[PDB]
Formats: C-alpha cells, structure tokens, sequence
C-alpha cells in the first residue's frame, strides 16, 4: 500500500502525506533546495555606519525618517502574519509532502526576516513599542494588514467544497501574490532607494536579502496557484478570475493610500507617483503569471534596477 | 497600546502575538538563535563510502542491514510526524512570538532532517515505497507512531480549559520528551555504534547533525513544559504527574518491542538489552528534568559517548 505520485495532488490529496517520495511536484522541491542555500543571518550585516547616519542630525532628511520607520514599522508584523498564515492556514490546506517541505522553508525565512527587523530596531535603538505595534496605530498600514487578514481568518471559519477551495485560492492570492509579492516589492523599491545613495546601507542590503527570499517565496506560490488551476479546472471560473483581479485593485488602493500616507513629500528620487507606477507595473505583471487580463494599462517600471 | 512583557504568556496570552519585542522568553530566543547557527545540509556528507559498503557484500551482516533499514524507515517518516505536531498543534497553542520563532526554526529542521533521509534513501538505492511507508507495514514501528500521533488527533478533536491545557502539555511530553528525547536518541545511539566501527560513516555524520538540533529541540520543549508548570501550577497535579509517568512507562515498553523487533540478534557492540539500559537511563533522566519520580531504578549509562 505504497504512496503512488498519481495518489498526490495539490489539495484535497488521499496519499499518505507523511511520505515525501516519490516526488510529484519537483517545481516545489527544486525551491526548497533554492531556499536552503540561500542561508542568511541578519547579524552578519554591519549597522555601524546606518547607527551612525540615524543617530546624526543631517544624516536623513525628516521625510526620509518617516519613510523608514513606517516601512520599518509596516515591515516589522508584516512577516508575522505571512508566517502565521503559512502554518495556521496555508500548511493544513495543501495536502502535499514536498509542498510542505518548502513551506517550512519559507515559514522559517519568514522567521529570519522578522528577526532582521529586531536586530534593526536594536541597532538603531528604535521603540519597541512604536515600531512592532506600529500596524494597529497607523490607519495605511493598519487597512493593508487588516485587509490580508480576512482572508487567513475566512479560512478559520467556514470541507473540500468549491467554495472552500476557491477561499483557500484568495488566501494564496493575498499573501503570496498581493502581500509578499506586491507590497513588499514596492516596500522594498523605497528601502532600495536609499541604498542607491548610499543611505542606510545596512538596512537596504537586508533588504536584499530578503527580496531573494522574497522572489522564491512570489515563484512558489504562483506555482502553487497555477499548479491547483490545473488539477481544479472547475475553480478557475470566469467569476473568480474577476474575484482575483478585483483584489489586486483593491490591494493597490490600499498600497496607493499607504505611499501617499508614508511619502506626503517626495524625497530624493522617490516619491508616490514613482511607486504608484512600480506597484500598477508589478500588478499587471503579477496578473499575466496567473493568466488573468491586466487591471491597469501598460506601465513601464520606474525602477528597472529592482 | 503596547506589549508589555506581563502580558505575555506561554499558553493563553492576550498580547499580541505578531509582536515579537518586549522578549519575554529570552531561554526561547537564545534557542533560536542556536539553532540558526547549526545550519547544515544532508548533501554536504559524502556517501561514496557508505554506498560502497552498502552494495558489497562482505560490508555489512544481515543483521546490521536489517537495523539500518527498520532505523531508517522509522525515522523517515517520524520527523514529518514532529513537524506536523508542530504545526497543527504546538505553534497554534503557544501564544508567544519568541516560542514561535524557534517553532519555527525547528520545523525547518525537521525539514532538513526529512531531507537527510531522502538523501539516505537516494543515494544507497533503496526502495522509496518499502522505506517511507515502512511505518505502516511495521508493527514496531507501526505501534510507535500511532501512539504518538493520539496525543496530535486529540488536540485537534475537543477553549482554554484545564483539561485543554493539560491534553496540550501531554502532546509536548509525546513529542519532544519522549518521541524526539527518547525514541530519537535511543536510535541515534544505533546508528552512531555503527558509526563508532567506522560501518556507515556518512550516515552517522548525518546523524550527528540530526542529534546536535535534537538536542535543542528537546531542550526547548522541556524549557517550555516547565515555563508552562510555572505559570500554571494548578496544571501540574499529582494525577497529571502519574499520567506523564505512565507515558513514558508506555512509550518505553513499545521502544522495548522495537529494539528486539530491530535487533532479534544483537551486532557488535550493540544488542536490545544495552539499547533498553539506554531507554531506561535517558527515561529516568527525562523524569528528574521534569521533576518527576523516575520509573526505573538508578540505571547506568551504556553508552557514554553518546
Ligand atoms: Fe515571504
Ligand atoms: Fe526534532
Ligand atoms: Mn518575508
Ligand atoms: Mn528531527
């Protein structure tokens, strides 16, 4: 009574999913492998010359510290509820050894992402309070995270019917494709950004760092999308595809409302415009990788250095 | 409307838990951040000297394949059994970040632990079927894992009772004091003897690693067994103390059953009787950390090496 890959799928499988081989998804182990070797500690970036440029006075412009401290402070959670959807919703929908395997792959990154941010909150000496509790006090980034919530708590409160599905389908859409991969892609651009002058050096190549966990995070889930679509024909319906394309507008209101909010001003070669197109760039991209009809018309990337 | 660290809790906790900072369970973090600095991979082992004594046939007696094969085909499918406990059970319980974290960190390692033996399985050739769903063709094995897996479906199938708490408490006894404490280390003491007649070098280097995490994963779930009694005294009741005692009575008489289903014949240097003064010892070491009578009398080590 062996484990058969035919007996594997996605969700809703009946194989043994205490059994990893045999492989059926290797899309999904080759990730696994691509995460591992990606090992990565946020302590072994140096912060010196980033404490020196917060703590001095013509270090950062006024704009440029809240900039950092809503990305920090947006950031800083954010990581928390990517991981808790992973485990408490995410790991018991996708019935699938080597999917799981790269799930705790990324469920841990998600860790060392949000220890980067404790080590960046000790380092420049910030608030604990005002920065891990920064999402519950600022309306942008308190509408962004309560918006992406629903859906982990949806799931919570309802058994392998279409609709269950489909509801597991928008989790995958608002934490891997609108979450991790357009949020933070754009909060990424304005960390960057800094970088590129020379600015919070320290903080922007942690950042690097993540965004590499990041990519594979956005690649995985995709897949893991369209990787459902083709074993669940029946729950890509026209209907839905509207559904998903009409959270992605939603999701960039709310990215719009938070730039706005964490950009008033424009600094030096970054302001609102400039993200409002990178995040109506990366959302019609985000829409071809899932076959769906672009919600916005071609805009080209104000950041191609990303 | 910060944390504050009296807020905090390990079960039960009203403080936001996507708020890692205040640290109130720094033994917590110093375990995550351990744990992090041990990053290995299976594929970083070589096997070519393994796979050579494997395929000879003067390599190994019949006996020694028999106990690499029944220790094999436990462990592969065991850590995705913790990981699973993990997930499905532990991280929802534990209402802290800092735990989460290093949850989170161990469930990657199960990861790499399950990778171990993909690897072990890929490289000597052997049958993914007989080896992976070894634990269901088994009785020894067979009745190890199903005891264990009772105290995951009994979380899983009843609100912050005394008996929810104390059924929570007799799942992290199952896993990390008795399935990762003692059933781990009583088969890593197997392999390692192997290791020791420089039979199946490879393997036992992979079983240091796996060891080395094993240790802090059971010194993690011990630190959080008895945080809990802390903050939980009334948990903690004589009944309850003999209940845990018998579990581990339990658990070492279905190891006594698979150490002789294992080894009928004891190898050099190895039999059943050592292997059950080793359960035995590490059982009654398991009771004084969690302030316990111990169940067997003053035994001695049989393997100070290890
Ligand atoms: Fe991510
Ligand atoms: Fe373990
Ligand atoms: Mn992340
Ligand atoms: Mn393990």
């Amino acid at each position: 009574g062996r484990v058969d890959v035919a007996e594997k799928a996605m969700i809703n499988s009946r194989a043994d999913v205490n059994q990893l081989l045999p492989l059926k998804y290797g899309w999904a182990w080759e990730k696994y492998l691509a995460g591992c070797n990606n090992h990565w500690m946020p302590t072994e970036v140096s912060m010196q010359a980033d404490i020196a440029l917060w703590k001095s006075r013509d270090g950062l412009t006024d704009d440029e510290r809240m900039m950092l401290k809503r990305n920090l402070g947006f950031f800083a959670t954010a990581e928390s509820l990517v991981a808790n959807n992973i485990v408490l919703a995410v790991y018991r929908h996708i019935t699938n050894p080597e999917c799981r395997q790269y799930l705790l792959r990324q469920a841990f990154e998600e860790a060392v992402h949000t220890h980067t941010f404790q080590y960046i909150c000790e380092s420049l000496g910030l608030d604990e309070g005002e920065l891990f509790n920064m999402y519950r006090e600022i309306p942008s980034i308190s509408d962004k995270d309560a918006w992406a919530l629903r859906y982990t708590q949806n799931l919570e409160n309802p058994i392998g019917t279409p609709e269950a599905d489909q509801a597991f389908l928008r989790d995958l859409v608002a934490f891997y494709v609108i979450f991790e991969g357009m949020w933070f892609y754009t909060g990424f651009a304005q960390i960057l950004s800094l970088g590129r002058r020379n600015k919070m050096v320290g903080i922007a190549e942690q950042y690097q760092y993540i965004l590499r966990d990041e990519s594979i995070h956005l690649n995985f889930g995709i897949d893991c999308i369209n990787q459902i679509k083709i074993e669940n024909p029946h729950l890509w319906t026209p209907e839905f595809q509207e559904e998903v394309r009409t959270m992605l507008t939603e999701a960039c209101e709310l990215e719009v409302a938070y730039g706005r909010d964490t950009m008033p001003r424009g600094i030096l070669g970054l302001n609102a415009g400039l993200c409002e197109e990178y995040m109506r760039f990366i959302t019609n991209r985000r829409c071809a990788q899932l076959g769906l009809e672009p919600v916005f018309p071609e805009t080209a990337n104000p950041f191609p250095w990303m």
